[PDB]
Order: C-alpha cells, then structure tokens, then sequence
C-alpha cells in the first residue's frame, strides 16, 4: 500500500517532512517521538498566564521565513538601560561602559576588515580582544581602578559571544502555537509518543529498512528520515545505525560542533532592581587578566553574564531570564531548582549590593545539554569544520534508504526554527523526485 | 545449512544444550553468553595459589549425578566444633547449644510427623519455632539468662534456614574446571562473549525467531533455547519477549522464588579464632523476641548467621567464609569493600570479646543480586508456588521456537548445578526429538 516512509523526531523538521508527504499523496507515513510532547527545541511552557520559552524564543524577521509567514497568517506575532554591576555591590558608570563598547566596536571592525569562513569568524573575536586588552593596559589617560573594571568586561562579553550563534519577533501565545500549525493537519494515528528509536538497520533482504525501537518493536520500512540533534547523533551515530555510517558522514558528525544553551527564570513577588534597568551584567572584577573560555564546575556560575528583565510585568510578573552556555550549562543542569536559585540569588546580593533580596518564589530552567533526546540546544560551523561538512551530514545513504533532516543539516539556516522546518521540506521532497522519476521513466 | 539454533546463556544449561546438539549432527548451533566468562554462577577465584568459589561450591553426591561422573572421571574430585557467641563478647556453652539443639530437632520431628509440599515445607520451620520458644518461656528448670540465650539462637537457626535450598564433594582446583570439559568439545566460533540478548521475537513470516541483542544485532533463528535466571526473566519478561509470553508461563515467573545468596571470604594475616572452632556462629541476645525476616538496610549485617574458618591453612590461608542470603545481601552489594570489611570486622571484635582484631589483609564477595545477568542466585518453590509453576516455565512455545532450560526449569534438581546441566540436555533432547519425527514421518 505505497511506500512505508518513518520520520524519527517530531520537531519542526520531522512535522514539516511528514505534512509534505502527506500533502503529496504518501499515506504510509508515520512519525516515531522518543519524547511525550512535539516541537522537540520548541517548548512553551506556562506559570500562570505568564507563556516562558525553554527554547527558541525569537522569529528571525523576513517575509520568505515560512515561520514569519505561518504566525503572521494566523495572527500569533507582536523602557530603559543595561545596568553593569560589579561583584563588590557597584553600578560601573554609563561613560566607562560606552567607552569599552565603542573601543571594543572599532577594533572588531579594524580586524573584521582584515579578514569569512569559521577559523576567520573565531579569529576576529580572539584578535579583537587582545588588541582591546593592550589599547586599555596601554590608555595613559585612564586610572588603574578603570582599568581593571574595562579589562573585565572583555571576560563579559566573552562570556556573551559564547552563547551567541544564528529583525526578531515573539509569539506572546507561545512559539509551540506555530508547532501545533503544522501538526493540524497530520492524522491522529501517524505520530507515535513515547516511542524512541534505538538502531536503523539498512541494507536489508518486502521492507529493506528496520527501525528498532528501545521498547524492542521492529518496524519494517522503504525510507526513514532521521531529524534527531547533532547531539544524538555524537552521542548514538556508533550503535545507531546498521551497517555503519560512510566515513564521510561520520568525519562530519565528530567536525561539526553542537552547543548546550540553557535559559535560567526567577521569578520574584517584589522587584529589587531600578526602573531604569533592562538587565543586570555581571562584571567579576578579579577576571580583569583571564582569558576563560571554560570554568572548573565549582566556578559554573560564573559563565551567567547576567539577568534581562522581561517586560512588561503584568504579562511575566517580576521575573529575571538568565542564560548559560557551554560545560558550565551541564553542571548547572545536575543541579536542584533550590541550589541553582540559591547561587543566583547570592549573585543578585553580591552585584546590587543589596544584601536583603529574598530567594525567588519560582525558578524555571531548561536541561538540553543533559536530555538524551537533545544532548544540546543547537549545532555550529567550528574552529576546523566548514559548510562541507553540513552537505556531507545532509547527504542521503544509497537508494535514498536513510535521509538526514534537522537544523544541522542545512547550509545557512542551521541552528534556527526555520532551518528545521526547510530541512524537513528539503527531504520529503528529495522522496518526491525520486517516485516522481519512477512515473516519468515508467 | 541445516536447523539454526541460538543458545542464551554459557553457564551449565546453555554448555549442556549446546553440546548435545553438536553431538547429535547439529552444525548451526551459536551461544550469546551476556558476560565476558563461561560458567554463569559456577564462578572459580584464585588469590594467590588458594581457589575460591564465588558460586555453585558442592557436588551434590551420588553416581547418578552427570556432574560427579564428570569431576571423578577427569579426577578433579576430593577438626573441632561449632563456636556460638554473644554479642557481648562470651562463648556459649556446649551444654547451652546441645540443649538448644535437641530441643529443636525433637520438635521439628514432631511437627514434621504432623504434616509435603511448599506451603507444608515452610510451616513446620514456622511452627516448630513457636512451640520451641514455648518449651524454653515455660521450662521452669532453666535461669533466666539461659533462656534469653536459647531464645536468640531461634533467630540465629531462622538465619540459617534462610540461606538453605537445595553426600558433598568440592573441586580443590575449581568448580569452573567441571564447566572448563563440558566447553572442551564447542568449537571457538559457537560461543560469542559480551553478547546479552535484549529481546526473543517469535511468531515472524526462513526464520521464523529474532534475537535481538544488546549491540542492537539481530540474529534470524529457527529455535532459541533460553537459560538465563529466573531473576533475568522475572526482571526483563515484559521486553525480553515479542510477543508476550502464554499468561500460565507469566504467572508461573511471578510464582516461583529466586533468593540473592552471596559468598564473603575474609582474608587475615594471622587467626584470632581458637583452634578448637570450625566456625564463629553470631548471636545477639537482644533478638530473644524478634521473628525477624527482613532487616532493616541499617542492620544488613545481623542476617549473616556467622563465619566458618576454612580448612586447611596452606590450602586457603587464614580465611573466614561468610554467607548472606535475602534483602540484605542486596543492601551489603551496594557497599565498598572497606565498607563491608569494617562492618565484618567490628563485629567480629563484638563476638570475639577481643578488641585488637586487625581489619582482613584482603576481601572477597560475590554480587548475584545487582548482577544484571543474575538477578539471584537459585530458585525455590516459594509459600504459594507449585511443581506445576516448574512444568508451566519449563514448557516451550509453539513451534518449539522458544525452549525454556535452566535450573529454575528443573522439576526435582533445581537450585543446583546439575539441575542446569540437565535441563539443557532436556531441551536438547526435545528438539531432536522434533527433527527425528520429521525423519521419520518423511
Ligand atoms: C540586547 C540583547 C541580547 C539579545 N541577543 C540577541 C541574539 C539572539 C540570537 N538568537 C538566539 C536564538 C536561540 C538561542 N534559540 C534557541 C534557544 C534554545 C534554548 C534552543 C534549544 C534552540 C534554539 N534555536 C534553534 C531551534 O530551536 C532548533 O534549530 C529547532 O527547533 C530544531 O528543530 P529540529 O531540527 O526538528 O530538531 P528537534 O531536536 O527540535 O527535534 C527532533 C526530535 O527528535 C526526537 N528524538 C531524539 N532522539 C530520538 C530517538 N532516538 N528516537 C525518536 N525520536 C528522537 C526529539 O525528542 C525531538 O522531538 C532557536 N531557533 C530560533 O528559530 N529562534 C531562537 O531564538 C532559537
Ligand atoms: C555444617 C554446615 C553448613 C553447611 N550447610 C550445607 C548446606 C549446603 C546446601 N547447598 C548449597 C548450595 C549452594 C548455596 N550453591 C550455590 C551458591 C551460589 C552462591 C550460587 C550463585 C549458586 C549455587 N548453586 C546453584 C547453581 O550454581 C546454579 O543452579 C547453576 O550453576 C545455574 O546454571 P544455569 O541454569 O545454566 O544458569 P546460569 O545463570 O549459571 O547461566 C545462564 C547464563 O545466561 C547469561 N545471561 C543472562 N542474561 C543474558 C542475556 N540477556 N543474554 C545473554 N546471556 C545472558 C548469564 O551471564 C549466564 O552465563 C549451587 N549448585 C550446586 O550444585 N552446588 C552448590 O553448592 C550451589
Ligand atoms: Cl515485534
Ligand atoms: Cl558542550
Ligand atoms: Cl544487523
Ligand atoms: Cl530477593
């Protein structure tokens, strides 16, 4: 009864590749989700009537971003100064900041012209800093007490590069409203549930691909499209697949990078921070002469480069969005609701200065890093890898038996919404030329 | 090429089976032995030139016995008393203890007259008991410190009788020297080491069985014959079987019992112990009232029942063997060594009455229970369960496609080595039993 396609993963990848399936006329699709909910890094959740992202959060613009176009189309889409603070309980003044952005703005761009693949991109940052470094040790104008302040807030923003990786729009209702979209027109029966995927078996002597799934059900199929992270794949790419993936993909799989980024709420029954302030940074005065890409675990805290008030209140109520990247995002992630809420409070005494802040009523916190189904919150081009290497993760094994979909597998909207959603399209309909070839030769 | 038959498990079961049916013309025969040795709970240790056993320890008598004929054939095969003390560090009486004893075995007869299977079995160790703690609370001939004594060595026999389950012949050189001759015989390629089987499918449209293994291999089979414990089914049946197994086989693992019986060895540099003391045998004076089956996981070490010294000193050195049997057993797996030696050693010092014990030089024990591929260490018809629980498990399923061997599976020899041995034989023999009336009828 036509061919058996699997998609593994119900984010916005596996969704998008199984609604074009369907709407092309493939009846025997179904999609196995090791979790109990869709949208994979899309999760919404609600306090109240408060709506806070655990993962993505923004829209990036664009009328062509079919993520724009499937909001605006269902009519989903819609103060003050950054407060530099420093660990002895002091506000760094609006000059002293204005100057460090402006010096730290002109030396990235006087390297940025002197250089665009990853190594270039990297460079810039690592050039800029060390130059930025020397035109403040060497300012005979500035005092040492400046300098010391100016020095750490190379390590600040450092520590906010770190989580950075692609105007902006949100979706008040939730971003899992335009996941739930999608979903509305796939039958009831097609996507499983709480049914992970534990090997794909290709190659095989009615059905030349078997999906064993960890609950021990064998489901015979023509096509699996595999929409599981970069993480998993790192993580499972060994016992994951039957015979072994081609070298090349492999190379790729280790060369390409996956980043844990996790978001950090606190929510609090009265504010203790000045109207004037859209967010706290926290500048550690004694990291004047570190270069720290990675704390020890003891240090976790630290990589927090601090606190956005969300506005407007009545919406959130008077709750501080943290977020966290790298290793230090793992050990954070092994910690209690209580532990993490006690750290970042006595932060929040240390930096206002203001001893008396009382613990956060609520905290809420993602876990990507931690989640077997995730093992990261998005994929990057790293220091060695290139574009190559997404073609090379992208390219379908023979007789088009295992495709790969995801965010990181597409050239330049990997780690976004809508490089998901293009990545599921760009499959099924990869399937769709080939039984498309079969008519035309046939 | 001939019938393909897989074996679970290379303890005596699966080695028994395995080598029938190479015997018997069967060319297509491999064994998936989940661990890294051959043996299962026959497992032989060696410090220094001394040989200890971790699992199966006694030959069970007899010329009848294939295990005995084995040893003997292959000749392989080959003091003072019973010390009690008190927790208070004071040796009991001989008189006290021969006292003691007479009592319970002349009532012990008398309700053993009264009433044999295993809801009767259980009731005349209950009862005996009861009516011995009665003939002690009413002798008016014995003080009172003297009941009090005899009334804690009930709880000390209660102990005992919970490691019993079954004239006694060791193998000096090794019990895994009898499991060495059966794996003689095999060829290399059968027998596959590291392969635990994660699922049995059955009912399949050449190869009407999958073994689906760990590594996520799957292995096409005609038949499958199981021996791993009755701990690995009542653990894994709901997973370990596609589909489900016959409800009379499910009722039959949750009736039937498997006890956690493990082995510890104290290694000391000198004795503490009296030449006159075959063995140091606890009992604690402040348990005259308890009818205590289960320990609390704080009071694990009050189930050991007490250390028997091994003999001769050359042979083994100056080793005390320790037996834990039930839930306790489980809890004293889950502590270090150190943490276990301590515990063994302060009491010793207790019971001993002498202070200056040094901790043992080394420390053996067994881990059947946490064992993943154990689960426990034999089975018993438990106070409910039947021969027909037995007979139920043993049964194969349609097709023969499934066979059940092991020595939960044995209806008069289970919870002992040749018990296994014959139940592969069993299953063994079934098949080409099968494979001589297809002979026959064609
Ligand atoms: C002043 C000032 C400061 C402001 N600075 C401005 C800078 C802002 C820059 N933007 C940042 C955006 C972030 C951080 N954004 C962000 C933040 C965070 C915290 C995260 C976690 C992500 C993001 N991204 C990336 C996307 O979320 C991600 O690419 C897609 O959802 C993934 O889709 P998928 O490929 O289908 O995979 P999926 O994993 O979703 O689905 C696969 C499924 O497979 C399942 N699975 C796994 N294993 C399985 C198995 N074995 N068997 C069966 N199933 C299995 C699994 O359960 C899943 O359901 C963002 N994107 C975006 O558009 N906007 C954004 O803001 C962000
Ligand atoms: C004065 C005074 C005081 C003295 N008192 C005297 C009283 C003495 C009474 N006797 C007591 C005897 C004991 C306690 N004895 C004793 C003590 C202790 C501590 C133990 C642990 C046992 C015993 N018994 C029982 C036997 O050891 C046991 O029945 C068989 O070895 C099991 O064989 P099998 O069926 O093949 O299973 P196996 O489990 O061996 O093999 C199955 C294989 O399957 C494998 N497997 C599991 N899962 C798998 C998967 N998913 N995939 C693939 N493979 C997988 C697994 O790794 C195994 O290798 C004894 N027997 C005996 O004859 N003499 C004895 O003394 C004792
Ligand atoms: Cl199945
Ligand atoms: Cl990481
Ligand atoms: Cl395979
Ligand atoms: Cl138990």
């Amino acid at each position: 009864p036509g061919p058996r396609v699997v998609v593994i993963g119900a984010g916005l990848a596996g969704l998008a590749a199984a609604k074009a399936l369907l709407e092309q006329g493939f009846t025997d699709v179904t999609v196995l989700e090791a979790s109990s909910h869709i949208g994979g890094r899309v999760q919404s959740v609600k306090l109240g009537h408060a709506t806070f992202e655990l993962g993505a959060t923004w829209i990036h613009g664009s009328h062509g971003n079919p993520i724009y176009h499937l909001a605006e189309a269902n009519g989903l889409l819609e103060n003050g100064v950054a407060c530099y603070l420093t660990n002895h309980g002091r506000r760094i003044p609006k000059d002293v900041v204005e100057e460090f952005s402006d010096l730290y703005n002109e030396v990235y761009n006087l390297t940025q012209e002197f250089f665009v693949n990853a190594e270039s991109q990297n460079s810039v940052g690592v050039f800029t800093r060390e130059e930025v470094r020397n035109r403040i040790r060497n300012d005979p104008d500035d005092p040492e007490a400046t300098k010391r302040l100016k020095l750490a807030m190379i390590q600040q923003y450092l520590k906010v590069e770190s989580c950075e990786s692609s105007a902006h729009h949100i979706i008040p209702s939730g971003f899992m409203r335009v996941v739930e979209l999608l979903a509305e027109g796939i039958p009831a029966h097609v996507i499983q549930l709480g049914k992970p995927v534990r090997c794909i078996h290709w190659d095989q002597a009615s059905g030349s691909v078997v999906v064993e799934c960890e609950d021990c059900e064998l489901i015979p199929a023509d096509h699996v499209i595999v929409t599981v992270s970069l993480g998993v794949l790192k993580r499972q790419y060994t016992s994951f697949f039957r015979p072994g993936l081609p070298t090349e993909k492999v190379a790729a799989i280790h060369r390409l990078g996956i980043g844990t980024t996790d978001k950090i709420f606190l929510e609090f029954e009265e504010p203790f921070w000045g109207p004037e302030c859209n967010s706290l940074q926290f500048v550690w005065e004694d990291e004047a002469e570190s270069h720290t890409l990675t704390y020890p675990p003891e240090l976790w805290y630290r990589k927090i480069c601090g606190f956005d008030v969300l506005y407007p209140p009545e919406r959130y109520g008077h709750v501080l969005s943290g977020w966290i990247c790298g290793e230090e995002a793992l050990v954070m992630e092994t910690l209690s609701d209580e532990a993490v809420a006690e750290i970042c409070t006595e932060m929040l005494r240390q930096f206002t200065g203001n001893p008396n802040i009382p613990k956060p009523r609520r905290i809420l916190r993602s876990a990507w890093g931690s989640n077997p189904y995730f093992r990261g919150s998005y994929s990057y081009t790293q220091v060695g890898s290139s574009g190559a290497d997404v073609e090379k993760l992208a390219k379908p094994l023979p007789g088009l038996q295992v495709l790969f979909s995801g965010e990181a597998t597409h050239r330049k909207y990997y780690s976004t919404t809508h490089g998901a959603l293009l990545s599921g399209q760009r499959e099924a309909a990869r399937l769709i030329e080939m039984y498309r070839d079969l008519f035309q030769q046939s």
